């Protein structure tokens, strides 16, 4: 007689894994899908990464002396330092968060001097709050004016649009600190501004009053904007504390963005950059930050999922056995073979067909339902320095209920996987034992853990062709069935 | 001796789906769940259609001159085309997406004259950028007031709400460009406009200034409004630049909702309307537009989505009878499953009803017991912007993308799984089926191994009909059975 | 000769519940997810609750005199009933529902007195509309200004904040009715009002006319606040029209909300508080509210998902048959089981090993995938009173889509659960099958409904040894092949 047995392989150290019906089972091999770490840098290829040292990007639009250097600049991402710091006249911003998004998405600072003429007035006011050198200075795109002589005339300008492009203008008004500072700049007790297009209008009346003291002034200025479209015309009307534009700043429609963040910049290539630094994209999520900007993994609350990338992991108990609570720790070759006992000796073999199978169906298995990776590159902002109130509490809401949506679904995806990888494996092994069974019709019976028990002279040719498949029952039928009765 | 064999249906022509396990398999039959087209016209059965023509809604409530055949009318969708154009005296709306998604959130542009009097002014002011045919006009629900002979009385005046519905009232101010202007149309060299009730109050200062000429007129005129509850009480000050209202409008809540679209409106009927026009919502997903009204299926990134129907296609080997294993049989019609006989007398085929009919009614229906119907929305927030603004738009953007990401996602996983179970359920079919045949042969056959058994007794057609009916009593081919086995 | 079955139990009452691959199905034991009653009471503990009473948050912040309980009050959530009145001088407060969340999050009414410094003014008005017992009163919060003599000087105060704190400062403006009655409270024609601090300003002008009567008064008062940030100074500057503040509420982070509801409140332990009472939490969704405080479970707008517990349910039908279609209700102290027919007699047992083993996978399966608790305490506001527009749509558009997102959500995985339950018990009777096949390699042969026929005599002893696994076929095996043929 021979003994033939099946099994599957094994390895001494295996992984934990977390199934629909099981809340720990241990597998062979596992996978890591959550990136939990970062090296602390932002790599400077492939986006185009603008640090902006002791600037913001609205103190480089505006042209603070100590900014000059940002002028016609372009990036696919701005970086705010928390060290930047304002070295210029005391300004505040109506919306800033609207003006600065803006401004971040349009991704340049072209600027083109325009010829405005400006009748009965003294230009290019300067201030010792902002100093250019040794002199007194001023915002480089703005133009601050004051009466000439004893009067400030009535303003009354115009600039067509006729370009095939939008333009923006940025503009301010000044407010005194005490009506004598007003009549003394202006010959007015009270000023006016108001600029408007064909389909918009800004009016704008300064507020006097004292405020705290600010290098040196008390008095503030006010900044607004406006986008003239093609073939439309800009009027710029005034009666004093005007804070009269040079030009306008081209706008374009494109992929960029701004980041605060600390990590310095280095020499490398990554797609995907956050705060805390530079992230390989390779896995589907992580857990660093969820501010990102490039092809990124989504953002999930767990710290680490396994995913099964092998079968059940199954000790070797201390006459061959089959797979019935039983693995193999000498298997190298494949994940399933044969093991047989002959009166020529002990044998061992692989099976190609099944671990192929097995390999082909584990392999790439995650790509078949979450896509490779999600390209996001302008957003909404997800942490605050001061409260507001309805709006801020609206962003809030809606990135905690992404991020809760978005970390169940990964837990039940993994939870689905391991399950179906499990099923699979097993099914794998049942199908070649079923297999194998059938291949020999009445020469042998099952031994009730895995191995068969031929009841006829099996040498190792014979072992060869039940491995191939091309054993013949009725060579042996005679024999066998004279064996087992 | 006698052969009898177990398979399953085949087609010439399958179809390629996604599993969980598989990325590329081929099925019999399978079903596209996601609809990418559309005729171009909009359906105006059974939702109320209204048509804007060169009309906006902020224009047809204002009563501008050529809108003046939308008064008092009503809508179900109110569609607003790319032409519409403005033809009375410049105006602008602060805040003019939320009057005009209150509008069209109304649903009704019905409106009720009140007596108000205006005492030591003059009434029914008019302009030549605003012609009611050869003669000056205005908008036919405000009323200009300037001054009377020489003298511009402070205005005070009050009306009650003595119903049991919300007004709405529209007033507005009027902005010289000069000071001389501001001064001959109202004799204070600045105006003052005040609204309230006993729960807000809005006060707006006149602005003056030139302005880009539109029409002839460099001034404007600002628009406002104010609603009053039942039991409430609005009083309107003012002493000069008031564009005063001529009554209210009632206010409703409904299903009503207004959608920018160049589409032609045609007769038919349809329950979801899109920009593109009107499609089908017999599919849980579609492809064609985010922006939907009606009954309509969810949107989703896809392009197409194929639901396995059938069985897994095998091709039939050409080369004695065969079964099901890695073979399909090309020559059965009448069922899913079915059994192949060699005889002394001869072949034969026959299907199994029962099988087959239980797998057809676990694939019937299976969508439904998920996905739920259809799902009806009405008015939502826009999702198409002609103009940059900042904050509000891209949190708009914002959550318009993160919802499209996730229903995208779903519609996948969906899919991937419904394919591997109706795959799964079908092999246990027919695996159950060759499993009850062998429990009915206990010692007279054994397994071919090729999804076929060797029956070995003399088994005729009538025995071949027992076997499929499940009454085959094995005691009486017992003994010959063995016999001939050993 | 002798008999042996295998089958698993069934009850006389089921119940229905829905899979994968099935509309409608009956199952031995199901177990309700979603909770959709509640007490109608609010419990006292853990949170602490506040009841407002005829208050509201803001009027209770200003000094209303009949919500003058509430000074230097604590919270975790703010209850505000619907008959809740105003009864001192009418106001108006632009962005209400900003400053209202504001507040509420806050979670304290702690206030402290600053020594403020008006001189040329005279403090303490008062107004008829707001009575203090029998006299003449205001908000308790607030400082009335008006004219000394027969002047009212500039106004022109500094206060630094030296301590490590936020602070929030309410003050307000004065509407007078009629250009005679501004010029007899305060001598300047117009009045204006500015407070700034370093970074922010704010400019006030009064507006003058005729108001609806509110408690005899046509005039209106408008509130504003300020918040100064550790290190910086508050500088308020006006020449009429300034309703001063009395000092700074002490502003803190926390989770402390507010919430309308007309529930009473009683003394019960509930960490789940919702506007219809308070909800057990056992459960992982709920039908009762979408507004909710605490851990609670999700919304979703299903009223009833039924979860699957025990086996599929099979009445028997009317010599003893296996679980080919047939279930034993005579069976109670397992879920599987033996029942053998012999010469001695018939008799019945039970296999414990594999009911234990679907218990164990039955038993906490939900807990796999869903969380058990999620902690939300601020959130957006869900009901509105009146229309507003962009910001009131953009809200319920969020809402829903959460809704509708978790609805699926739940359903999904109800479903999934039901089939994978099925399986796993149809898995576990069919391996108790094939192991029982085993046992018997030559001495018995299957009928096909579920029972053994076993050819040799197998007495009480024999079938307890082929339950316990130690049957040897070896002993019986000339026997069982002489019989057999
Ligand atoms: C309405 O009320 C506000 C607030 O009370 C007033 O604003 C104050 O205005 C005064 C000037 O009028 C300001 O005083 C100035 O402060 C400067 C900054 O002080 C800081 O830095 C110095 C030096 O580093 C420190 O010693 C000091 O502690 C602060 O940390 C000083 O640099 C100025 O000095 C100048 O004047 C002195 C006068 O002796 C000279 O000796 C100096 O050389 C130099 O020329 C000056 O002291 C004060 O800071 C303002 N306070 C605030 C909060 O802004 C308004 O003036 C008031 N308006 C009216 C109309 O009354
Ligand atoms: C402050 O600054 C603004 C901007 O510069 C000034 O606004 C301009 O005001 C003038 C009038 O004061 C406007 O001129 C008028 O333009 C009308 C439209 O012009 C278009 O159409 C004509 C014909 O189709 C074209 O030829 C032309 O190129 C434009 O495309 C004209 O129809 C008007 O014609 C009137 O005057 C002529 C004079 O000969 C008469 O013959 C006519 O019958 C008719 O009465 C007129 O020319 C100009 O358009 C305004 N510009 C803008 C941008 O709005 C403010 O006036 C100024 N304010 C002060 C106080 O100085
Ligand atoms: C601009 O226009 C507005 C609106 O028309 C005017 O506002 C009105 O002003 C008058 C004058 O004060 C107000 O009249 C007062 O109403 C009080 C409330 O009336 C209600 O309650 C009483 C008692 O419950 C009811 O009987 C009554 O029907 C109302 O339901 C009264 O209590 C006042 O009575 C006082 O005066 C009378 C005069 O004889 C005395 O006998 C009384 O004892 C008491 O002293 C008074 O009648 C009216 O309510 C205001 N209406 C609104 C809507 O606000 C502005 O005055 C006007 N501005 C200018 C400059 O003209
Ligand atoms: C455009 C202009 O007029 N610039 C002035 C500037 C302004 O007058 C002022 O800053 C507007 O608020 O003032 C400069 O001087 C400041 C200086 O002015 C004296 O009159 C005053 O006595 C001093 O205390 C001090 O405020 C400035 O450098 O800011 C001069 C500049 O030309
Ligand atoms: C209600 C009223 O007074 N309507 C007037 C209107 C206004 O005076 C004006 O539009 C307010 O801005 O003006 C109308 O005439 C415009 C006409 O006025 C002359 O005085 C001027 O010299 C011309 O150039 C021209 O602007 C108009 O039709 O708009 C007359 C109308 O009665
Ligand atoms: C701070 C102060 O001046 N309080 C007054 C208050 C104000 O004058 C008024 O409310 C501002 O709008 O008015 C009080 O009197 C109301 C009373 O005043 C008479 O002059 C008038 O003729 C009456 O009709 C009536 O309005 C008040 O109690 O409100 C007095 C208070 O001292
Ligand atoms: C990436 O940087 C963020 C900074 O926002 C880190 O998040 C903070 O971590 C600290 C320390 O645990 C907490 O006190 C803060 O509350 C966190 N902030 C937020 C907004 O969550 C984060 O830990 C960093 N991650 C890595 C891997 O470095
Ligand atoms: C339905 O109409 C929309 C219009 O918004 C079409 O979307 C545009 O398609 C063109 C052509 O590919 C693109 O260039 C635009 O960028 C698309 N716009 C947006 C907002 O996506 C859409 O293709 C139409 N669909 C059908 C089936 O006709
Ligand atoms: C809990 O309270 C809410 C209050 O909003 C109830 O919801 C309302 O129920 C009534 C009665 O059917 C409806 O007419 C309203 O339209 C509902 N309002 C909303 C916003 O849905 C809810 O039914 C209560 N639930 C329980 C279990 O008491
Ligand atoms: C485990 O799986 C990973 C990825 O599938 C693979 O790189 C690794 O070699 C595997 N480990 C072993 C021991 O085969
Ligand atoms: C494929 O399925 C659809 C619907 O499921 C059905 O209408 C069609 O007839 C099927 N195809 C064939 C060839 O039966
Ligand atoms: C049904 O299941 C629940 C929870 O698993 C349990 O409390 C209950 O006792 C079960 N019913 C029966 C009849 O065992």
């Amino acid at each position: 007689t021979a003994t033939l047995c099946l099994g599957h392989h094994s390895v001494p150290n295996g992984t934990i894994v977390k199934t629909i019906t099981d809340d720990q089972i241990e597998v062979t091999n596992a996978t890591e899908l959550v990136q939990n770490s970062s090296t602390g840098k932002i790599c400077n290829n492939p986006h185009k990464v603008l640090d902006g040292r002791d600037c913001t990007l609205i103190d480089a639009m505006l042209g603070d002396p100590h900014c000059d250097v940002f002028q016609d600049e372009k990036w696919d991402l701005f970086v705010e330092r928390s060290s930047a710091f304002s070295n210029c006249y005391p300004y505040d911003v109506p919306d800033y968060a609207s003006l600065r998004s803006l401004i971040a998405s349009s991704g340049t600072l072209d600027f083109i001097t325009e010829s405005f003429t400006w009748a009965g007035v003294s230009q290019n006011g300067g201030s010792s709050a902002c100093k250019r050198g040794p002199a007194n200075g001023f915002f480089s795109r703005l133009n601050w004016l004051t009466k000439s002589g004893s009067s400030y005339p009535l303003l009354n300008v115009t600039m067509p649009n006729n370009y095939n492009f939008d333009k923006l203008y940025i503009w301010g008004v000044h407010h005194p600190s005490t009506n004598q500072e007003q009549t003394n700049l202006y010959v007015q007790a009270s000023g006016r501004v108001t600029v408007s297009t064909r389909r918009s209008q800004q009016t704008i009346v300064p507020n006097i009053g004292s405020r705290p003291w600010v290098r040196g002034q008390s008095s503030r200025i006010s900044i607004y904007w406006t986008i003239v479209k093609p073939g439309d015309v800009l009027v710029i009307n005034s009666n004093g504390n005007l804070i009269a534009p040079r030009g306008f700043f081209k706008i374009r429609t494109g992929r960029s963005s701004i980041m605060r963040s600390d990590a310095p910049i280095e020499t490398c290539i990554s797609e995907c950059i956050t705060p805390n630094g530079s992230i390989p994209n390779d896995k589907p999520f992580q857990n660093v930050n969820k501010i990102t900007y490039g092809a990124c993994p989504k953002y999930v609350k767990q710290n680490t999922l396994k995913l099964a990338t092998g079968m059940r992991n199954v000790p070797e108990k201390q006459a061959i056995a089959g797979f019935i609570e039983n693995g193999w720790e000498g298997m190298i070759d494949g994940w399933y073979g044969f093991r047989h006992q002959n009166s020529e000796g002990t044998g061992q073999a692989a099976d190609l067909k099944s671990t192929q199978a097995a390999i082909d169906q584990i392999n790439g298995k995650l790509n078949r339902v979450i896509e490779k990776t999600n390209e996001k590159f302008h957003q909404i902002e997800k942490e605050f320095s001061e409260v507001e109130g309805r709006i801020q509490d609206l962003e809030k809401y809606v990135e905690d209920t992404k991020v809760d949506l978005w970390s169940y679904n990964a837990e039940l995806l993994v939870a689905l996987e391991n399950q179906h990888t499990i099923d699979l494996t097993d099914s794998e092994m049942n199908k070649l034992f079923e297999k194998t069974r059938r291949q020999l019709r009445e020469n042998a019976e099952d031994m009730g853990n895995g191995c068969f028990k031929i009841y006829h002279k099996c040498d190792n040719a014979c072992i060869e062709s039940i491995r191939n498949g091309t054993y013949d029952h009725d060579i042996y039928r005679d024999e066998a069935l004279n064996n087992r009765f």
